[PDB]
């Protein structure tokens, strides 16, 4: 046998987040996996991957510059944050 | 057997956000995945990826820039964030 | 036999972030995992990753520069944070 | 027989974080984990990693700058961390 | 018999951080883990790690240079940190 309960019984007003798994039995391999159920990416950067088998074999010349700058503003009031009988506000006089 | 339960009476109005996953049993290589069931993404950036079997194989010049600047803006309230009897706002004077 | 029991009963208005799980029984390589539930990347950078087999390999001339730099805010009040009667507030006078 | 019980009953309004993990039995390898439940990344680089089996084998000219700087600010009122019947706020004058 | 009873009975307004596991039974290599259920990362760098099998392997010129400067700045009032009926407050006069 194999029972799971989760919140069987509610009352009131909540503010609820629910995630339930249950399991019973060349250059990048995945396999046979769970992956960001509940994920926030924010300002996420990558330059260069997996270019290939043989990239810049044989005399190769490169250059490479990476500039990150400028006025870049984030402004959140809750993240992945449940609530009840509250106040929220984001203001900007 | 297998039994699974989830919110199983509910009462009052309540805010939920409900995920439940049961289960019984050449360069990139992904099989048998679940990805991003709640997911969120603001400002991804990706340049290279994935160029080919042979690139820039024999006597290549590359000059790569990457420039991120300007002005950019975000603002977000609530994100992933359920809420019941509040109050949310953005006000911006 | 196996039991889970999360959360039977309940009375009030909360505020929850829930999360069971259950289990019974080239370059980079991943098998059977369960990665990012509850996640939250900011401001996240790679620059280079699984080029592949043979990059470079013979007589490579390489200039690298990496530059972060510019004025960036990030400003949050509640990350991952359940709240329940009370107050939140971003202010920027 | 295997039981596990968390919060089976609860009367007022508590702000929880609940995870529960319930088992019964080339270059980079993971294999059968669970990674990353409640996990937070803030300004994380990476710059190098995995470059590839053979990289820059024979005669290889590399100049390699890594340049951190710049205004950059990080502000954050709660993280990972629930309240009920409180106050939380971030004021800039 | 095994059995695990945490927070069985609640009748206040608690906040709470839970986090519960029960067990019954070529570079790098790592298996039949756990990481990082409650776990923070503020600037976390890492520059070269895992190149590969043979690299710089004959006649290489190198020049290495790691810079770590500019203004930054964090600030955080609760991490990991629950509070019930307090007061948190961040103020930049």
């Amino acid at each position: 046998p194999l029972m799971v309960k989760v919140l069987d019984a509610v009352r009131g007003s909540p503010a609820i987040n629910v995630a339930v798994h249950v399991f019973r039995k060349g250059l990048t391999t995945e396999e046979e996996f769970v992956e960001g159920i509940y994920k926030v990416e924010i300002d996420t950067k990558s330059y260069w991957k997996a270019l290939g088998i043989s990239p810049f074999h044989e005399h190769a010349e490169v250059v490479f510059t990476a500039n990150d700058s400028g006025p870049r503003r984030y402004t959140i009031a809750a993240l992945l944050s449940p609530y009840s009988y509250s106040t929220t506000a984001v203001v900007t006089n």
